[PDB]
């Protein structure tokens, strides 16, 4: 029963086959320190040349092999304050980094590591390998894994890897393409037929209770919109374009950061909650924004930009949500939605209902079905303001 | 495929929502020796204020008492010849008649109860109470009991009520509307897929399967308004407009006295049986009736009110049947039937056929359905006559 | 003569025989530590399921004995700085919060109840119960009060509460519809007969007389809307969705923070004393709220809704008064005015002025009637800021 201006503002483009393809150039460089992957939602795996970074991999340039050792590696997810390796334990994996912060504490806490950092080289080689430094983790993210048992397999499988390593111990252009399959929001609506027999004549209960079917089919497009893990702006957005704020509460400073990474921002997502907190942080500046006009509708913006609220932006147990800030279209790469409409039998033009059976105890049943999906053209149209604090206060 | 004579003679109401209303009157007054009931078919109940007739309740007008008085009372039914209560037993409940006769043989059989008689009253105060008569129901009836345990309870519940019965040691306008909800008469219709393909040129045997259906729904629906316990013309008929007969055939005299008892009586429905005995009865008075015309057809009548024959009144083992008077009307407050019209799939105007699923074997179901019910607006609309001997020959 | 904005601002919708039903879904969770209530304006009463999160009665779910307890319990409304139970005094309730701040004092202040809590629970089993805090009402409310001695009586009502007694001594849908009934501001007007047949030509004194009647009805209407207990968006609103100041002064972080409870805003409402305050406020901050138009009207907003003043919010002695958002809407489920036209006789289309008689004082009497009354058709669409300090000046 709640606004839904995702829904409302993602311009929606015909399917053809219910699957949709973006193109994707992945331009990375090689010996710059920082190690890139590909990102497909949540699931994300190293680029094979980009493995030579490595020192113990450099100016080894065969497909097979990097292919092999890029397919041997393992996700791993980490939450804030967990502990990845400890001070004594012996070192037996190789920990890239592909998203979040993580602060090493030696025996002396020598700095923090992010996205394309690595540690763990020397546990690839040597068995005498130890962990000298305790990883804790400040921010969730991901991390890729290569243990050395599974290197040392890869190495005993290709001859050239192992001439290389025991040789060693004396912008380019990457076109993969995306595909995006439509997803689909399904309910049995079950109607008994004294209740579709009778109570249709001044109000059909059962249209009714279609209505409310067809409305929580909606919430939930739009909870799948925002948090699924596939598609799904929150997760779904470049490691790059998720910014951290610099003090923790949403200070407009944050905000003008969020519209320098990504031109021609449309509008900003952020729960009710983050938008009280930003007024307060803009209250405490002593600066007023001005609201601008969407579709005759005044609303809220911050330099032109409206900020829409949604509910369905979660809202951490230590009451840290996250902002969003993102541009839509389709001649301008950015995001769209993707639905297939003209459905063999639509009550509303992206749905159908159809009539499934009669049970025995004279209840009919209904399928009411929408397929959609969510597609970001170009990583620089989605961006992600994450940690900031919802719950301060002026003290 | 018998005459079913009260559908074709009941008019039909549209109701709104599969329910009907009917504002009901109850006049009753404290004082004369009855106790007045509320009769909602076959479930009675004692009107709260009524209870009062009793002596240790005589003066009581606290409603909150006497309304959980009335609650926890428990409705039995007795049968022809059942001994209720026997001499010597210990007396723990208070027995009042709403409907039949019951003789009270003493140690000398005294007289016989009836409706709105009370015995037991002495068995509520104390537990010395023992029956020193014999009841046994000549008449198929009901009966509230209101047992020693229960009423000890109010009393220890109430403080007002416990000052009352320690002092005591030392017409009336009731408005309670009556709610019909429509009854279902449903099937399932299972016609196998080779004789809907096959068998359907010249005649349907799917068509003509259907209509024996249907057949035998109007027969159910039959059955029901005359023999249903909740709603039904037999069960759901004021105690009061049921009579006895004054010899046990049914007499002339008897049918004046049914005719009698209400103002502009419609029609008369007995057993083909009763009419033969009544018609037995005519010979033997010596006198012939004359024969009237409804809808252009001749039948019986009883003076000019036809008396139309129908085989759902059930014959008692003891071959004592019962006949039905009844005035039928909206604008005079009467009889009439609740259906619904105006379904979602009609094959006519008050049924629904609609296709359920094809099974596995290959087995087509259809659900037909109907939704009925009956109306008697005013308490003196039915009248019942009851143990009509119809095996009694001329000797 | 005052301006009344909630009369003009309101929506209108026909009430069809004087009576309006809002249908109610009361979402609540059994365990989580809060219990739920259900409010009817100022009449609170708790829900039996939720009664259940006592533990002396967890996991007893008979409907029955929950729904009897319920039954069972006060209510009563504390003023702030009243003190409710006192160390040393023997515990005999049980207190449930339903609104208001309670700050207990231990001998050391423990903490501050808020609603949904309770303090009370040993109190209900054992006699030896004494209060061992001292619980002053720091904030207007009310509270629920379950006795010792009424629980101990429900427990020897029902076996099933003793037996589950005995043996623990060793989201849930909840539908419950509310109804509206029409309320009347009436008033009788008596003109004399000389001044109604001389003074009428070139001005009606008894026309301007029924004109001040009418106004002084509206001026009613207005205060009733507003203070009424029954209906009234001070009383009748959500207990979640009153807020408290987080300072005292209605700060900007004030009106943000109830901006934030509830979508679509349509206006403030607030004493000119409170919106004086809030000026005083926005002056302090340094920012200048921009002024929105209604109706070719201009008016101060913030964030683009604006605030319209309402003299008839009470201002309490301690200076503080109250400040309400509300939207307004049918479509959107928000705030609506019931009121029924087309009365028998009527002077405005609202209104029914009707001849009553003349006196033997040669007195004429007028029956001047308007039926009005206001109805919230979802929960979060009144919020209201409370104890806002209106008598704060820069020092
Ligand atoms: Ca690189
Ligand atoms: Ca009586
Ligand atoms: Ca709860």
């Amino acid at each position: 029963i709640t606004s839904r201006w995702l829904l409302r503002m993602l311009p929606w483009v015909e399917t053809k086959g219910g699957a949709y393809r973006v193109n994707r150039r992945l331009t990375f460089t090689v010996g710059d320190g920082r190690v890139e992957f590909v990102q497909d939602g949540s699931t994300v795996r190293v680029i094979p040349q980009e493995l030579g970074e490595l020192a113990l991999l450099r100016d080894f340039d065969d497909a097979e092999v990097l292919s092999a050792i890029a397919d041997r590696c393992v996700q791993r997810d980490f939450r804030a304050g967990e502990t990845l390796v400890e001070r004594g334990t012996a070192a037996d994996e190789l920990h890239l980094i592909a998203h979040g912060r993580i602060g090493q504490a030696s025996a002396v806490t020598l700095d923090v590591l992010a996205d394309g950092d690595r540690f763990g080289e020397h546990a690839l080689l040597d068995e005498d390998a130890r962990w000298s430094q305790t990883a804790t983790a400040e921010t969730s993210g991901t991390l890729l894994t290569l243990s050395r048992a599974d290197f040392a397999a890869v190495v005993a499988n290709s001859p050239a890897l192992r001439s290389h390593l025991a040789a060693f111990t004396a912008a380019d252009y990457e076109l993969k393409p995306r595909e995006y399959e439509l997803s689909v929001a399904q309910t049995i609506l079950r109607v008994h037929t004294r209740v579709a027999d009778l109570y249709n004549g001044p109000m059909n209960q059962t249209e009714e209770q279609l209505r409310l079917t067809i409305e929580a089919l909606r919430e939930r497009q739009e909870h799948e919109l925002i948090n699924n893990r596939e598609f799904g702006l929150l997760h779904n957005a470049d490691f790059k374009q998720r910014i951290q704020t610099h003090s923790g509460p949403p200070t407009p400073d944050d905000l003008d950061e969020l519209l320098c990474r990504r031109r021609g921002t449309k509008f900003f997502l952020a729960h009710p909650r983050t938008i009280a907190a930003m007024g307060r942080e803009f209250n405490a500046r002593g600066l007023y924004p001005d609201h601008t006009d969407l579709g005759g509708q005044q609303v809220p913006a911050w330099r032109g930009v409206p900020i829409l609220p949604c509910g369905k932006i979660p809202i951490t147990p230590e009451r840290t949500s996250s902002i969003l800030a993102l541009r839509t279209g389709e001649e301008d790469q950015g995001v769209i939605g993707l639905r297939q409409t003209g459905l063999p039998d639509e009550y509303e033009p992206g749905l159908s209902v159809r009539f499934m059976n009669i049970d025995e105890k004279a209840i009919i049943s209904y399928l009411v079905s929408t397929y959609y999906s969510a597609a970001i053209l170009v990583p620089d149209a989605v961006g992600v303001l994450e940690n900031v604090q919802i719950a301060n206060w002026p003290r």
